[PDB]
């Protein structure tokens, strides 16, 4: 056999409760097809944000040790994952593969350094900032020192500027590329497809028609929200049945994921779980995933093994019959026995993330607790200071009430929660489990002692795209 084509498919902001197979209102025929037939991952994590997630996929690597653990990195900060690093990409090229990357990358881009195209894809096709218009494909931002808001033009064809593509729906567009990629694509090398959409991110943008079998739903964020998630269904749909027709699928091993929890200030929805985007409860950190694949040797089954975002690197390098050399301590295994035979997985320790100065921008012991933190160990969980907005946001369209409150007091700094039993983080078991919780801080005291300085700098006011029109590397 020849190593399987890789294809994954990263969606952005997708919610636990925005999925048909999670009790959705929201329809999402192809991907419960494609669950339903493949292997839901039922104990999957992400972070609660885009760069944190997609850094993790690509390094295999905790922000911890990457210096990316205080939020994300915005379109004036001269910061990127360290050129130190060694991408998935780079280690698939390395085993003979043809990467290609269509979307949204958010993990660096004032240096040329930064871009995919530097970074092991060989093509590459998509929007370097972590949010724009989904139809001009242009972002406005403050740049603070001059005070003044700068709209430009977000959008790449290689390294080049892609013009052209006005009052076109991104979507279609990257649909469209990923599909040109399978359908061309030279039999006997292996493909890697990484398709990181922009859907189903804000603004809450989708064309008209996708909105009327939602008249159901009152809410105005809600109900243009469903309607975009699914365009997006079926642009997966588009995109496995071209896997399918161009007889690549039966040795393809396609992964969906959500890159982080639901905003339910954007429509998304995470019910019944605690929480949102942001945060690390988790509706913030437990995602939407799946593999489908001919190759799997059990199909139709919920797994309940506790896998990580950062494991897929380790997995599909395995997969790719590649090797892992040149890259830094990963923070993550092998789960492809795991997710296919489900044996029991090489993963019983997750550490959320560390951030020593965390704020909630979104509108609601050896371990110092003031510290936002979170780690998961085995069927428990520990959360530290403040996690993140705590409400549970129920779905509009089934309740009169926009979040439900917890009997928590505001001086809290400390959760103890049993996940496998108490999945909706409802009881605290902290004073309980005395034992469990310093054993947890402990934990949490020995990644902090394995970590870099968080790196978060100020906006360099000569990213101002003014002259150029376009978002792009100025140093
Ligand atoms: C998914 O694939 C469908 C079918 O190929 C795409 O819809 C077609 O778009 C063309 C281009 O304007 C129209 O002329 C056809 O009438 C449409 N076909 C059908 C069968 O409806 C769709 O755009 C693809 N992409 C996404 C993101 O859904
Ligand atoms: C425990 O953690 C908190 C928050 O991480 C620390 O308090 C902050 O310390 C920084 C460090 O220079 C200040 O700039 C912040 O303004 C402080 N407050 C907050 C809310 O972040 C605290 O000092 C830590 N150490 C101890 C010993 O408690
Ligand atoms: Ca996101
Ligand atoms: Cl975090």
């Amino acid at each position: 056999s020849r190593p399987p084509h890789l294809v994954f498919l990263l969606a952005d902001d997708l919610g636990w409760n925005d999925v048909g197979f999670h009790g959705s209102r929201i329809r999402t025929p192809h991907l419960d097809a494609l669950a339903a037939g493949g292997v839901l991952l039922d104990n999957y994590y992400t972070q609660p944000l885009a760069t944190p997630s997609r850094s993790q996929l690509l390094t295999g690597r905790y922000q911890i040790r990457t210096g990316l653990q205080h939020q994300i990195i915005w379109p004036c900060q001269p910061s990127c994952v360290p050129l130190d690093e060694k991408l998935l990409p780079q280690l698939l090229k390395e085993a003979g593969y043809t990467t290609h990357m269509v979307g949204k990358w958010h993990l660096g881009m004032y240096r040329k350094e930064c871009l995919p195209t530097r970074r092991g894809f060989d093509t590459y096709f998509g929007y370097l900032l972590g949010s724009e218009d989904y139809y001009s494909h242009e972002r406005c931002t403050l740049i603070d020192a001059l005070n003044v808001t700068r709209c430009a033009l977000d959008f790449r064809d290689g390294e080049e500027v892609a013009t052209g593509y006005k009052n076109m729906y991104s979507t279609n567009i990257f649909t469209k590329r990923a599909i040109a990629l399978i359908t061309n694509h030279p039999p006997e090398k292996p493909l890697f497809l990484y398709l990181a959409l922009q859907s189903v991110h804000e603004p809450l943008q989708v064309p008209e028609e996708y909105l009327k079998p939602y008249d159901f739903i009152q809410d105005k964020n809600r109900h243009h929200y469903a309607g975009m998630v699914s365009l997006m269904d079926e642009a997966v749909g588009n995109v496995t049945a071209a896997l399918k027709s161009s007889g690549l699928w039966n040795n393809t091993v396609f992964i969906f994921s959500t890159d982080n929890g639901g905003q339910t200030l954007a429509g998304g929805n995470n019910w019944p779980l605690r929480g949102r985007k942001w945060s690390l409860w988790e509706g913030g950190v437990r995602g939407v995933g799946f593999v489908a694949s001919p190759l799997l040797k059990q199909k139709g089954v919920k797994n309940r093994e506790l896998i990580h975002i950062s494991d897929w690197l380790p997995t599909l390098v395995k997969l790719a019959r590649g090797h892992t050399n040149g890259t830094k301590p990963l923070d993550g295994f092998d789960v492809w026995k795991t997710i296919s035979e489900g044996s029991p997985s090489p993963r019983i320790e997750l550490l959320h993330n560390i951030d020593p100065n965390f704020v909630d921008s979104s509108p609601c012991s050896a371990f110092n607790t003031s510290v936002h933190a979170a780690i998961r160990h085995g069927n428990w969980k520990l959360l530290t200071g403040y996690p993140g907005c705590g409400y549970w946001f129920p779905p509009p369209s089934q309740y009169n009430v926009s979040e439900i409150p917890s009997s928590d007091p505001p001086t809290k700094t400390l959760w103890l929660f049993d996940i496998d039993r108490d999945p909706e983080e409802r009881h605290d078991l902290s004073r309980e489990y005395p034992h469990i919780v310093t054993k947890l801080l402990s934990r949490l005291q020995f990644y902090h002692k394995h970590s870099v300085p968080v790196y978060f700098p100020a906006q360099d006011p000569r990213c101002d795209p003014k002259a150029t029109g376009v978002w792009g590397p100025w140093m």
